[PDB]
């Protein structure tokens, strides 16, 4: 449409590597005094990743109310997102302390807990019904519902129990579970099929409080995810798949964390999914149908 006209400019000029620099250059820079305080090493995954100040999520606890994790709230868009980093051994039980407080429906994981053979995030939620987590730090009781297991993505249903008041929420777990460990995904369609599966779900939507999305460490995945959703979104609204510049909204994102977008392979591929994504938007709706089909859910 035109970012399509840049997309094309960019790739003949082999040019990512640069126009990814002049990202993390332009970025903003804000204070992370708190992620930084003695008390809360342990409960940061990366000691180069922490939320600014100015968005951190903040638990509602006495003692320590830090978890690393920020709120992305896009003011035209009309949208918000969590990210956060894949839960430590230690922060599961203030992971879900967060999305009871925050009021989420949905959580989107965008890794393995195992990637080229080193833990990436903690076994933070239930593997089997019969075995339920209790977590007794932040008394929240965790259970497996349901899973449909899909080719490239797993749909959990969870319930969420605040054991103070006992009272319960539903929960959706969807869990891409195909990000290749080195080279993005080469195939918008399925990355967009998941993106469309959890807007399906009203896991995005303003009545519920905002989705929370993490990888490991809750930038570079994560920030894509994000990013996609939020200029689709834009030209939805606008139905004008010309007004949407992508690096300005990953610019408008990134004042709020950190980092989003890890390198170039990533923000040419965000590119790809929204140029993709955008035929589906602007009134071809049997694109969806042919994204399922690419995206071959059942192997």
């Amino acid at each position: 449409m035109e970012m399509e006209k840049e997309f094309e400019q960019i790739d003949k000029s082999g040019s990512w590597a640069a126009i990814y620099q002049d990202i993390r250059h332009e970025a903003s820079d804000f204070p992370c005094r708190v992620a930084k305080l003695p008390k809360n090493k342990n409960r940061n995954r990366y000691r180069d990743v922490s939320p600014f100040d100015h968005s951190r999520i903040k638990l509602h606890q006495e003692d320590n109310d830090y978890i690393n994790a920020s709120l992305i709230k896009m003011e035209e868009a009309q949208r918000s997102y969590i990210l956060t980093q894949g839960p430590l051994p230690n922060t599961c039980g203030h992971f879900w302390e967060m999305v009871w407080e925050q009021k989420s429906r949905g959580v989107v994981m965008l890794n393995r807990v195992m990637e080229k053979g080193s833990l990436k995030c903690a076994q933070y939620w239930p593997q089997k019904e019969e075995k339920e987590m209790i977590f007794e730090d932040t008394n929240l009781k965790l259970t497996l519902i349901s899973e449909d297991i899909k080719s490239y993505y797993t749909v959990r249903q969870l319930e969420l129990e605040n054991l103070t008041t006992q009272e319960t929420r539903e929960i959706l777990h969807f869990h891409y579970t195909t990000w290749p460990d080195f080279g993005v995904p080469e195939s918008p369609a399925s990355f967009l099929n998941f993106l469309f599966k959890v807007r399906e779900s009203g896991s995005l939507s303003p009545e519920h409080g905002p989705v929370v999305v993490h990888c490991s460490a809750g930038i570079g995945r994560s920030g894509t995810f994000c990013l996609a959703d939020t200029c689709l979104l834009l030209m939805d609204k606008r139905k004008d798949p010309s007004s949407v510049d992508i690096k300005k909204v990953l610019l408008e994102m990134r004042k709020f964390r950190m980092g989003l977008i890890q390198n170039a392979d990533q923000l040419r591929f965000s590119y790809l999914a929204v140029i993709e994504g955008a035929k589906f938007i602007m009134g071809d709706s049997s694109v969806q149908d042919q994204w399922k089909e690419l995206s071959h859910e059942d192997l």
